[PDB]
């Protein structure tokens, strides 16, 4: 029976679609941690208000090391509150853009906690859509954490959505490319570009991607969702053995 009188707030994390995220601290365990507030009235005129409490159902049994925890959550009249785990090292998205690109090392690796996460939640009968790296955080380990309202940009979207179970794996493919490249591969200027880029499939490979990279990329950017690359034949592709830690 959390309230919101249980909570320190500190700074402010960042402004999103329904409301803010805050730093927080727990007054009883002076424990550290994100408090997403969400405004009802802003979730009644997008009609997910339903949609927001199924989702949030589902993230409340999800246990692991590169899904951001929900610790619980609780409403007043106006707002709901989310007791969410807090990520020191901030997004892989501001971490790519300080480094313009990720080596192979750190690109396996991540891929590795990405598939992890998926299978993990695949067991649970638990699915996830398209995977924006914004939505993906740092732990103090270095470790990925996937934060969005997912479980069940155009540059992130499968052919299929412009679906059920083999989305997350284009996701895979777009943030594989990007977190070596530095862009997703189906940039362009203008939307009809885009859109006639991922429908087509039509990208290529700067001269810096190595073969075991196009070759994992390539099985994962395919048209044909039941014939892309499966999160256990992710695992178990030579390119992430040889340079996941
Ligand atoms: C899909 C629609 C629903 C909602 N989401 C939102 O309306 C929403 C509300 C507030 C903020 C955002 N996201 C954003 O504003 C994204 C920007 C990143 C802010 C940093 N956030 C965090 N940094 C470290 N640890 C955390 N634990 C939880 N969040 C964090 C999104």
């Amino acid at each position: 029976q959390w309230t919101l009188e249980d909570f320190d707030i500190g700074r402010p994390l960042g402004k999103g679609k329904f409301g803010n995220v805050y730093l927080a601290r727990e007054r009883q365990s002076k424990f550290i941690l994100a408090l997403k507030v969400l405004f009802k009235t802003q979730l009644e005129k997008a009609g997910v208000e339903h949609q927001l409490r199924r989702e949030v159902e589902i993230q409340s049994h999800l246990r692991h090391p590169n899904i951001l925890r929900l610790y619980g959550y609780f409403h007043d009249a106006t707002r709901v509150y989310l007791i969410l785990e807090y990520a020191p090292l901030g997004t892989v998205y501001r971490e790519l853009q300080k480094l313009s690109r990720f080596d192979e090392q750190r690109t396996a690796t991540y891929i590795t906690e990405l598939a992890n996460a998926l299978s993990y939640c695949h067991s649970k009968r638990v699915i996830h859509r398209d995977i924006k790296p914004e939505n993906l955080l740092l732990g103090s380990n270095g470790e990925l954490k996937i934060a969005d309202f997912g479980w069940s940009t155009l540059d992130y979207l499968p052919p299929e959505m412009i679906h059920d179970e083999k989305v997350d794996l284009w996701s895979l493919g777009v943030l594989c490319y990007e977190f070596l490249v530095g862009m997703p591969p189906f940039e362009a200027h203008t939307y009809q570009e885009t859109y006639r880029r991922i429908s087509r499939v039509e990208f290529t490979f700067p001269d810096f991607v190595t073969e075991g990279a196009r070759d994992l990329i390539s099985r994962l950017l395919k048209h044909n969702a039941s014939q892309r690359l499966t999160l256990a034949e992710v695992l178990e592709h030579p390119w992430i053995k040889a340079n996941s830690s």
